[PDB]
């Protein structure tokens, strides 16, 4: 059982988070694109409050998600404190959105409230001293590190995972790249968004990448063709929309004849993309539509979590949302909709991340039942 | 160990609270008496609050508060339970307080606000279902009726606390009583505060009444002069001082050249009230200034508490506090301070709470470790 104060923490945490949401609210309807830069921050926060979901839905069902993590038996972080991780970081977002919607001091200007809100969290994440979470934080930090020097080091479970939630959260990379070019040239006044360029696409690529090179580490190690060698094929479908919707958009910009080829090509591997990653999320990482299933239909013959129901529901939303994810890679990593590209994407990411945490649910569960993965021995 | 859930809404109110008091100050500073209006509530929820803290203090103790107050062992009612019934209350008076100052709603009038508030505070109490600690709620009306139908009842230890908590928390029946003459009259332009009369007085005296016709059927049942006597004369020292403020008062609005000569007495009686008060709740109270304290100097023999300085802090607190509690009292029973005397209540009837707050502990206290009250055999 978590701490009494730490459960106190957590529903103060949650309180005040509600009311200032609440002010928010009323502030909005009562220089920066402050939307950009705080579509980071919420995601990050939605992220960590369903990461708290995730902990809980899997101790509750039985999941042995502590043994596929590889985390320490003797000391588990409980989902209160992921949650009240979460409510204190949307706690100080809130603040800052508030300093930037009224600029309580006039000395003190409105670029310093994200800044220091940002700031704040890297040095959370990266506090030396050992006070709040250190041994998490460190355990994140050093897989952090493995995930992005993927080839260098064999890829275990909590690595492809983490490289899955970063997929999952490329808008973050995309917000601060987009804040880069800003400060760099607005700060033609909207050249940054007017202009799509290929160092934007190897950033929206950047997690895929990630992953791609770790399927193909994981089959060099392995040597199984099957397992790894699709999976790369599988990301690599997102390299390939990416940058042919960044020509369609470069030839939109200046027709050469070859924008319509580019459309279609675009087109026709942005659906390849989208059904590669969906067959991939429903058969491999769930293990559902398993032939051996005769009690449950579409689903696996053991299924840990008690109601079907969930496992449809999760289909049909995994569908929805993996075109919905597809379509919002494209529209960030190129001009596309110039004017409803930006609002697009904050809606979708959200339900990206929703997508994500379910996903995360099934597949636990399915690599707990089976070693789906095959990390295990 | 309270419930998790109850830790968390614990949490959230507080929380939520915090958040609202906030507002309201920042509203403050950016027809109807609000101030006596919400200072009964605000008293209210302060006081539930300390009483918790009194709840918890009393059981890191060891002292059997539960077997003092002649509770059932098996269902008690749990500080974390006070803190939240607090909180609630605090959220729902903060909300009051705010609509009243915003009008949020056109056919909404003001005076809707705070009856409503204080309606449903009422209607909680005394809610007929079995709901929100209805057996706690059952026994708390009951010990009120017996308090308010004292000489009928024969004296326990629950009655006379009760009623020394109503002594301390008069101001609420004075401003009931004041906004029951606003209604009255002003719904002369401030009548009601520029003069004062007899009921006003009358009403200031309540809680003291009842607790000297406690005394007096104490004295009765037990046959001992000395326990109980002193205690009635005790609480007529405050008969006397508000009589002859109301009679300093009236002499004052009508000359009759005798109005100095009640001023003196006022005075005398006040300095009688506050040193025969401050006196009995150093001595018989509390049991402090003991001969047997050999290690303990100005303190009784045995202390329970880790710290000797809180009993020293307390008695200076109290020696403060009351001399500050029977001005109060003086002030606002009668006009002596017409300009000021509002500002004066406002702030020290929280100081009222609080010194019944640290004496509650400290009665209790040494009700445990002695039989002072004589409530057991
Ligand atoms: C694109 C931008 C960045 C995107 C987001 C990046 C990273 C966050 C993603 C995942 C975090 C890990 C979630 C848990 C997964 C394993 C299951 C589990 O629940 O295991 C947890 C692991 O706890 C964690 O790892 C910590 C959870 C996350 C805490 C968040 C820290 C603050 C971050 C601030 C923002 C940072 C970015 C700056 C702002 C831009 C069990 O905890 P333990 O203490 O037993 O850990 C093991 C420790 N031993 C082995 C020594 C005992
Ligand atoms: C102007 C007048 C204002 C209203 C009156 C003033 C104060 C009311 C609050 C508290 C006074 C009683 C404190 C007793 C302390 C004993 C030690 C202990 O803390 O032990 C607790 C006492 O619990 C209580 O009785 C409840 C305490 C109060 C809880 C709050 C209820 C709502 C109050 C709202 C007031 C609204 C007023 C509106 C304006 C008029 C043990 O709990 P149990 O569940 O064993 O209770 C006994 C139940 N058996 C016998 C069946 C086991
Ligand atoms: C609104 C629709 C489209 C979204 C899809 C349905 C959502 C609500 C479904 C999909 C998967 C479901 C989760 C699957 C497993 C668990 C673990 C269980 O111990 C508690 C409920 C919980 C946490 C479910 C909550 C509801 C859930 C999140
Ligand atoms: C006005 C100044 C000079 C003195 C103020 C002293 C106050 C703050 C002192 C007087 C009695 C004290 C309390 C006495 C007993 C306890 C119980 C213990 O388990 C926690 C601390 C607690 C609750 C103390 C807190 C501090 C306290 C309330």
């Amino acid at each position: 059982p978590a701490p009494a104060w730490t459960t106190f923490r957590v529903g103060l945490f949650c309180g005040i988070f509600i009311v200032l949401n609440i002010t928010l609210v009323l502030a909005a309807v009562f220089i920066w694109p402050l939307i950009r830069i705080y579509r980071g921050g919420f995601l990050l926060i939605e992220f960590l409050f369903l990461l708290g979901i995730n902990t809980y839905g899997w101790r509750q069902a039985g999941v042995n998600h502590v043994l596929i993590f590889e985390l320490n038996p003797r000391s588990n972080l409980s989902h209160q404190h992921l949650f009240e991780i979460a409510g204190f970081l949307g706690i100080l977002w809130c603040l800052s959105l508030l300093a930037c919607f009224f600029a309580p001091i006039s000395v003190i200007p409105t670029y310093v409230y994200p800044l220091a809100l940002y700031g704040f969290m890297v040095f959370f994440l990266i506090n030396p001293t050992k006070t709040f979470y250190y041994k998490s934080r460190f355990w994140l930090l050093k897989l952090l590190f493995r995930v992005f020097t993927a080839p260098f080091h064999k890829v275990g479970f909590a690595d492809f995972w983490l490289a899955d939630q970063l997929n999952s959260l490329s808008v973050i990379l995309m917000d601060l790249e987009y804040m880069i070019c800003f400060y760099s040239l607005e700060l033609e006044s909207g050249i940054c968004h007017k202009y799509t360029y290929g160092v934007r696409a190897i950033v929206q690529c950047i997690p895929a990448w990630l992953r791609f090179i770790q399927c193909l580490r994981r089959y060099r190690d392995t040597k199984r063709a099957f397992p790894h060698l699709v999976n790369a094929g599988k990301y690599s479908t997102t390299f390939f929309m990416v940058t042919f919707a960044a020509l369609y958009s470069t030839h939109k910009e200046r027709g050469h004849s070859d924008t319509m080829v580019f459309f279609y090509l675009w087109i026709v591997f942005y659906i390849i993309s989208s059904c590669y990653t969906l067959i991939w999320d429903l058969k491999m990482d769930w293990g559902l539509f398993d032939k051996n299933a005769g009690e449950n239909t579409f689903l696996r013959e053991e299924i840990v979590y008690p109601q079907k129901a969930y496992y449809y529901c999760a289909i049909i939303e995994d569908v929805i949302l993996r075109f919905a994810w597809t379509i919002q890679i494209s529209i960030t990593s190129t001009t596309l909709l110039p004017h409803s590209g930006d609002i697009i994407a904050t809606v979708f990411a959200p339900l990206e991340v929703f997508r994500r945490f379910v996903w995360n649910f099934f597949r636990l569960e399915n690599e707990h039942l089976n070693n789906c993965g095959e990390f295990r021995a």
